[PDB]
């Protein structure tokens, strides 16, 4: 079988670097690392010892739609088939009193996590359909805290998308609120809302394109990878205390290598061919279909998100 | 006359942002801002109020040759003529005890300042030749401290390229020294050596291509722009003390706007059509041809630099 | 002679209420009070005892261009000649840590004070030209603190329009700064910058239309009217202490009636027919031509302001 | 090509004797040595071994206009073409408390250095124009200390031409000051002012006659020739100490032969055909265009000098 091509976002840092390492040590994949920092992506690829032939770094800054369209035109210029697209990029700002916004004016957490991935996926889907590979998949990462069923979701600050009032406003923050619900700005709630938007995006993609094409859509929660850089902006005391807290008190700590092997299994396991599944892993390395929260599963809300995002990015 | 296209590097920060502002408020230029951070480049363009039509951000990480070739292929895919190329990018590490290296192994100051610009210029020169614009120019920035004639050049740490011993080694730093001369690593000497390499590059380009094509080659020293981010890695006390020191004691302080208008004058002045000139500006906004140091003007050394760099980047 | 029509902004509060009282007790003027609050404008008109026949309240919210165009269409629907236009509206936010923005996204102080008046004046100028009245004038209010020549201008926070960097950005506050210079947001500096913009607007109007039409353009500083509502948002201690401080220590206190009679004199005095004058009053009720600051008198900067404002409001 | 004729002033002493030696050992020039002492000029010509055929001593005392006109009438009586005119004469009085004046009353330093050369050049220019030689040049010597950009210019006594107050007075010293600025008499300042006047004279000649005729105008600084007789009037201790001081501490010492070969290169080099250049030489015998001081480059001041000198010498 032809070595398959995998476009993986945010490969510079832990999760994507591990996934690329796992999918390149096999020798059966060509990985394309789409990252904002080109130099940070070379040092990681060399450090992790991925073969030179297998990787091919390319630029992609999700916060800027122009960067996305440029990446797309270059990727179509390479005249290479596209098989699997992984959306794993994210920026988290726990302790911001004043928000930072992206190029088109959107709050930075929601543009990087959802809108950019939303545009990239829809643009590259046309390339995915015209691919002769046996299995085509589109992987979207998610977090357990997005769902409120679990204790992690029920922490004092939690996610909410009550009326998509902010998204309709355009998230500019002018004569409006950056938060989708419309409440006071909170660093965590925006990230959680973006994760929920990603889950709804997966559901809607399954509903609209699964029968038409045959492109598997999936989402997964790897675990609490406390060693990565997502908490870089957090205070040091947190960074230090959190990993032991997860290891011993909550027992949800997962090693980086385990998370990479899990995501790669999602990418390349024949068994996991059911679309529209919020995957999850057990303590014994067992893959199961976890259950989403009520709001996350709402059809109308997801439709409302789909149309609003489509208008905002200029797809209309 | 057709609005001319200007590819300007490092536009995100002071000098290139000012140059783009100056060349875009006229309305007679299309500027292409080639910068490592796409988001930092949008916020600057909006803040400086450049017209939307005039600017078109594109990615370019000089430390990675792959990024350069990608930028080149995309720029040729846009099917747009290229008229003027400006090389103004630089990274300065005053207070590093251990050096940081670029993707191909070269010390970070020499790859960004000289090697990347050297490859980009040679690749884009073919595009420059096939351009119907009346005036085609290639601007390379330089610093006065590179020359040792002046007091600024005679500070206790100063530039030296004695045998190009490090460049021949390949600057990997393995079984060798990163410094071109071969001495103990110094943060400033590397940057100054790169500036000297840029001056020699201009001279050699003038000798090899001025008669054949008709592409003007120029270098300029704007002044001590103490407000920019080049000194970001320096200690705070320096950042604070240096600007007044230049303003009052050495009287070499130049405003950012003045430096931008000067560089833009170099870009678009009909009078300044003499190639191979190390330009400079007077207190009264007067442009003169300053004189380089003995070593900077050495023909054999520049030839030796040209061949070594050509081999290192894979042009051979 | 026909009773002349005077459109006076912000008549609800002190300065415009006094001006309307002065121009209506004569019986020689029809005043049109253009104010954001219609009810606040009736209670003031009744309280000040202006004749019912003379006044005719109409709506105008400067922060919203739609309101301005609506007011203009209604005023042209009344089929009444327009003779004198007075721009005296202003909102001041001394103690704001987070800024409030107007409908089109502009910072609230600069849109109300300058942009709205700029659009209204240019739209109504066509009506002014086609008026058979002997004397046609356009009055723009200003403040002494806008000029830095005087001690009032040299208070610790002072005005600055260094590059019109914010105005070119569009003052949205997204990926930019609301302040025109680009500095950290200050409540007072915005208001002072708007006053400077108004002075430059008067100068440019004099240069562009005085010869063509014959419409006198004027600006004036009445004095420190400490009894008005401009300081409503300030703390109480200031409101209490400031009036005596001006009365006795700085001796710049002027009664409201004096300010109204002065502005009305500007409106209706035959002697004061010289255009482009920053008027001012002496202790003995003597009118003199005060001198503006260097920056306020800059031609290029005023041209730059004119073009930018014209583009922003959609006149282009 | 015809052996060209070179009129060289002050050939008796070092610089002109060396220039004549250089231009006569070639065998391609006829040199006319215009010197105040006829006997001192024969002993030098014999000592330096110039061919008898090549030299032809003639009298010229710059301090006396009558001598200049006599020299001119004799030179026109010889019925010989004139190609190149060199003005290198100078008298320096470092340690004079009471000044010595020339025949028409002018202070001796300014008449010999500038006024006499000014009259001779203008009179002989008519002869230069009617010459069929391929290259016609007019060489005026200058000194670096005239410019205040360099450390040599910033010695405690320095040059100044503030209002040309003395030149307008006529330099008689009666009811006036001999110094051009009007200050107390200083031996050095007069000589430096005369050098500045010579530079301005070159500039004005370039502006007024370069396009009309095609006569190249040039000025040059050879270096510190400490072996000549200019310091004859100085104390012995200076004469002794200065040459080593220049050789070792300031490293500006140039041998007499080098200065002569440099000036002769200016006279006869095809490359150096750009007019209005303040030439200079590098340590490696490299000719460059040095930059004059602000005052030296002032157009109005040079015009003012031109008209005043023209009136004083009776050209009017
Ligand atoms: N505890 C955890 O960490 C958990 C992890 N996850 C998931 O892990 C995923 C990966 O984040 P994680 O690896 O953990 O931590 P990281 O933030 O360190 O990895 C994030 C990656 O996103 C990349 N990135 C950020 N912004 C952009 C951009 N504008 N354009 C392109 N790439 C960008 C970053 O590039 P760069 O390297 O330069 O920063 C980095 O490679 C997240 O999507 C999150 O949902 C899920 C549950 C919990
Ligand atoms: N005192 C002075 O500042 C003097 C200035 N100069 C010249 O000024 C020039 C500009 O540096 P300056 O504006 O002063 O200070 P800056 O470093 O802030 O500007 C440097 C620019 O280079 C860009 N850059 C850095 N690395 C890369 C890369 N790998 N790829 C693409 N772009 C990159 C930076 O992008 P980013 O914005 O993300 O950092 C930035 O825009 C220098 O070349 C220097 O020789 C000359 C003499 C003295
Ligand atoms: N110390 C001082 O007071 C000095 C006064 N001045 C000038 O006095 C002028 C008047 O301000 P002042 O009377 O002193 O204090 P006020 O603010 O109380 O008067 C301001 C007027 O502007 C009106 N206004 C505010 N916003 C709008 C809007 N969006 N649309 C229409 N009208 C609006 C207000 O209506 P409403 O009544 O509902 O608030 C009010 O009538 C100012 O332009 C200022 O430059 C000059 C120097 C100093
Ligand atoms: N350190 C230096 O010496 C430097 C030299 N120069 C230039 O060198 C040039 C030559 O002076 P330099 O050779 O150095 O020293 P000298 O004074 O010994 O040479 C001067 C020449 O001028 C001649 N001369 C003086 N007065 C008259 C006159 N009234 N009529 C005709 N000729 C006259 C002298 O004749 P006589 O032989 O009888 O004295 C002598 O030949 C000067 O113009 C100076 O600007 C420039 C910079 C520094
Ligand atoms: C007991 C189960 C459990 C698990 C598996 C997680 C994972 C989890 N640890 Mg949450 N967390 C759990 C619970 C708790 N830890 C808690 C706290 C906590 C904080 C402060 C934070 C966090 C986070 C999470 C996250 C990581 C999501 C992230 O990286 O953004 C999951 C999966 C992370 C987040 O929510 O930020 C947006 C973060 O800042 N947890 C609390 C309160 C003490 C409880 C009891
Ligand atoms: C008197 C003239 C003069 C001028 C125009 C500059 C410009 C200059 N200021 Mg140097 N500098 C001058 C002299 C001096 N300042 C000096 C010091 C100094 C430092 C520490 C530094 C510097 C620098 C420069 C540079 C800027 C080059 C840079 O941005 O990298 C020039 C043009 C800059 C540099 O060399 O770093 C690589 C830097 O770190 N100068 C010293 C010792 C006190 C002297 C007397
Ligand atoms: C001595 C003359 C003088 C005059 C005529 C005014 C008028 C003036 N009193 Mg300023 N002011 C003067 C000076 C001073 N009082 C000062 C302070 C001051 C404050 C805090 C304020 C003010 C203001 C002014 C203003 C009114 C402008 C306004 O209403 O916005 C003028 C004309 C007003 C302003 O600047 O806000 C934007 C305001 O908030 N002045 C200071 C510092 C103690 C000095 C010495
Ligand atoms: C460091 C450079 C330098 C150069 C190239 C010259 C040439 C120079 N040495 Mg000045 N001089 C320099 C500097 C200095 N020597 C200095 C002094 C000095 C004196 C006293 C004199 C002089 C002179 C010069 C002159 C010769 C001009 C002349 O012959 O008239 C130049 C070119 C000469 C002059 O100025 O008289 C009018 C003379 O009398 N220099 C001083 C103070 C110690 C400094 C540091």
């Amino acid at each position: 079988l032809r070595k398959g091509n995998v476009v993986v976002t945010g490969a510079s840092s832990g999760l994507g670097l591990a996934t690329a390492k796992a999918l390149a040590e096999t020798g059966k994949w060509n990985v394309i690392m789409a990252c904002r920092d080109f130099l940070k992506a070379e040092r990681a690829a060399k450090s992790v010892g991925m073969p030179k032939d297998s990787y091919t770094v390319m630029h992609l800054d999700l916060a800027s739609l122009d960067s996305v369209r440029q990446f797309v035109d270059n990727f179509r210029r390479t005249e290479t088939p596209l098989d699997v697209l992984v959306c794993n990029a994210a920026v988290y700002f726990p302790t911001a009193k004043e928000p930072t916004y992206s190029a088109e004016g959107f709050e930075l957490s929601v543009a990087t996590n959802h809108l950019g991935h939303f545009l990239l996926a829809r643009l590259l889907l046309d390339d995915l359909k015209k691919s002769d590979y046996p299995s085509k998949r589109l992987i979207i990462v998610g977090s357990i805290t997005g769902n409120t069923n679990t204790l992690a979701g029920n922490v004092p600050p939690k996610a909410n998308l009550g009326d998509l009032r902010g998204l309709a406003g355009g998230l500019n923050g002018l004569n409006s609120s950056a938060m989708i619900d419309g409440g006071d700005f909170d660093g965590a709630k925006a990230y959680k809302d973006s994760k929920v938007c990603n889950m709804l995006t997966m559901q809607e993609f399954h509903r609209r394109f699964h029968e038409e094409t045959g492109v598997t859509f999936a989402s997964l929660y790897p675990g609490c990878i406390a060693s990565t850089g997502l908490f870089r902006e957090h205070i040091p005391l947190f960074r230090a205390l959190f990993p032991p807290f997860q290891k011993y008190i909550t027992k949800g700590y997962v090693s980086e290598t385990e998370s990479g092997k899990r995501l790669a299994q999602v990418v390349s396991d024949p068994s996991l061919t059911k679309s529209g599944v919020y995957w999850s892993w057990n303590n014994a390395s067992a893959s199961f279909e976890n259950q989403l929260s009520e709001e996350a599963s709402d059809v109308e809300k997801a439709r409302k998100v789909w149309e609003i995002s489509e208008k905002l990015v200029g797809l209309a």
